[PDB]
């Protein structure tokens, strides 16, 4: 999780679509879903970054449905954002023991216990968090056992973006569990 805001630059596709679903959360404006293949992923948008503005407009104080009529309304050629990263977020790092475990239990992506004197024991990981991105892939909607996968196939070096549940449920509210794992942005970003 980066320390300040960044500029990103976005240009609607050929169907005037830039992949994004916009959240009004605690009076800010948060990224809910950033659909892949789309110019919101390829200039690098993520779930949970916060919307400062759009065109140099303060989205301060923005419904969900402005911030969207915004984005519609947008004259497409190129639109400018100011984005503040993943602010509800943590990142922790672990080590694989020889058995392959980091050491926590999760259910629905939600963290429900820590194994005692585990890699997560070490590093403060803790329950009630959902699970937002493993090694920056982002894992919300993948099934219990596609995210045990990625686990599985990491290597020793595990980093895990987690976000406190009562906020995550806050942010996901309103959109099909369908959608999440159907058009969530899910793949390693491209170079």
């Amino acid at each position: 999780i980066k320390q300040g805001i960044r500029e990103v630059i976005l240009c609607k596709d050929q169907d005037g679509k830039i992949g994004l679903r916009l959240k009004s959360i605690d009076n800010g404006i948060f990224v809910q879903l950033v659909q892949a293949n789309s110019p919101a992923s390829l200039v690098g948008l993520r779930f949970g970054d916060q919307v400062l503005q759009i065109n140099g407009e303060n989205c301060a104080g923005w419904s969900s449905d402005k911030a969207h009529k915004v984005l519609k309304q947008a004259f497409g050629e190129k639109i400018t954002m100011t984005i503040r990263d993943r602010p509800f977020e943590r990142t922790i790092t672990m080590h694989k023991d020889s058995t392959g475990h980091v050491g926590f239990i999760f259910k629905n992506g939600k963290i429900t216990s820590i194994v005692k004197d585990s890699s997560a024991a070490r590093n403060g990981l803790l329950t009630e968090h959902n699970i937002c991105e493993i090694n920056g892939q982002n894992v919300i909607g993948l099934k219990d056992s596609q995210i045990a996968d990625i686990l599985s196939t990491s290597g020793t070096v595990v980093t895990i973006t987690i976000m406190p549940a009562f906020i995550f449920e806050h942010i996901i509210k309103r959109m099909a569990p369908s959608i999440m794992k159907s058009l969530m942005d899910h793949t390693i970003p491209e170079v």
